[PDB]
């Protein structure tokens, strides 16, 4: 991973991020037995592989919060740690790649159309799209699961339509035997994340755009521990005389 | 390492951790490249062993200026990384363990007396004392050196006095070609500490000072990397005939 960032940028970004920390410290007299566990928490952090994990739940949501200012399209979402690129690309019309015991959750239904700000349909559409199982698991993030469950990439039609049937996905609990576990218990915090789809759609000429969509009334929504919903990325899906949720949702880019 | 925290004041102490850190994201617009960049040095620091090393430096003066504000006797300063403790024990008038190429260097005569807040000398106190070397070097953190290689612990006499010959310490480069280093190198930042003794100082009855004493007019005392200096810390030795350097210091303990 590289960046622009000039040493005078480097410099007045740490001096600030520095001196807020501190500022808290003086704040509220942060005592040298609780810089010890601090300092071993942060130790703990890296030894259990939870960098990702830490970051994506707790700072990626003001990094998205920036990119959202320059952005006139559907509202972004933090991507999390568990995007996957080449996932196996699908017909405009299609179902996810799952497992026997996938197809005994309620299915989801999940149709719309690709446009720029003006709404005119986009060509050369794609739609990639990861979620958890109703057991809380991604694949490639989880030993037991074929690498592909749950994720593909929707090659849209001319018109920049697609239909995608899945999972109705579920709650997500944040993996708590870890360090980040330790601290969200450690304040009686809640380790849990409405359910969700994660999305990267992109367009000739076109700003992708990384988000989420999130079920209307469902558990967690007004409590994401992850501070990653938004009022415009709750889907109200209607469910059919075949027991199955359906929905649509446009997505709308950006120039690039 | 334990704290006494309640989950209510880590609570709170996270959250505007967190909401500072977020707040820092949004007043620079950091941007998706730079915190990919910041979650990979993250990982560097871990991996490279070097949390002590980057929070002793960048964070711990804030902890020991909360520590400040209780205490009426000596200033205190930063323990930083490299404090051992069961140093041998030495006589009141002594000098540290040194090696041959040590003695090369021009001594320093170190004397004082420990104190009440009134004054009072003070049996059973302690000093212990540790600094770097002429190549900026700590006895166990250099695979080279003998493990007490300037360290030790001065049994203070029934006044509470002690004499303490050393070598003159020197400017103190932080270990730069880790994740610290390239984080400093990064911003065009200078990573030095002035010259320094580091001593925790101890008698029955009383609070333990960590602290640090400086060299007047020495290199970098008024742009200590650390932020870590004081002015009341600031010694100015007087060369006697002998081309060694003298100086006395009182230590000021508060009670316990
Ligand atoms: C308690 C500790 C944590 C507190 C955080 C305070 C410090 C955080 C700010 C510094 C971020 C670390 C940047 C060091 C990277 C060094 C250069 C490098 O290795 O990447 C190089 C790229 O070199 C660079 O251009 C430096 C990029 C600097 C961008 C870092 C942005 C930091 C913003 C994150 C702050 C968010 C929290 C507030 C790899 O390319 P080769
Ligand atoms: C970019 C990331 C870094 C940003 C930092 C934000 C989070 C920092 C605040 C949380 C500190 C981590 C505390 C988690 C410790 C869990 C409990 C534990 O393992 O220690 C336990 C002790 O259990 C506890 O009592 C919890 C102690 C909480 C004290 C932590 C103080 C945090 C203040 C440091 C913030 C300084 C930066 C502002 C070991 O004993 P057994
Ligand atoms: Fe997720
Ligand atoms: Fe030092």
């Amino acid at each position: 991973a590289t960046a622009d960032t000039s040493p005078e940028r480097l410099a007045a970004i740490a001096k600030d991020a520095l001196g807020a920390l501190n500022d808290v410290i003086l704040k509220h007299g942060v005592t040298y037995p609780e810089y010890r566990v601090f300092k071993q928490w942060l130790i703990d952090v890296g030894e259990g592989g939870e960098w990702p994990l830490f970051l994506d739940v707790f700072i990626e949501h003001s990094v998205e919060e920036v990119l959202a200012r320059s952005r006139k399209g559907t509202m972004g979402s933090i991507e999390g740690p568990y995007y996957i690129e080449n996932s196996p690309e699908l017909p405009s019309k299609c179902t996810d790649p799952m497992r026997e015991e996938d197809e005994k959750i309620t299915p989801l239904v999940f149709s719309g159309q690709v446009t720029d700000l003006d709404g005119n349909g986009l060509a050369g559409a794609k739609v990639e799209l990861w979620h958890a199982d109703n057991d809380g698991y991604y694949s490639q993030f989880a030993p037991h699961l074929p690498e592909w469950n749950l994720r593909g990439t929707i090659i849209a039609d001319e018109e920049g339509r697609y239909e995608i049937t899945t999972i109705q996905p579920a709650p997500y609990q944040i993996p708590t035997d870890g360090p980040t576990g330790q601290f969200i218990e450690a304040q009686n915090g809640h380790p849990w994340r409405p359910a969700h789809l994660h999305l990267i759609v992109s367009a000739p000429g076109k700003e992708s755009v990384t988000t989420q969509l999130y079920f209307k009334g469902g558990e967690w929504i007004d409590s994401d521990v992850a501070s990653a919903t938004k009022p415009e990325l709750i889907l109200d899906p209607k469910t059919g005389d075949d027991g199955k949720n359906y929905v649509t949702y446009n997505f709308v880019l950006d120039p690039a």
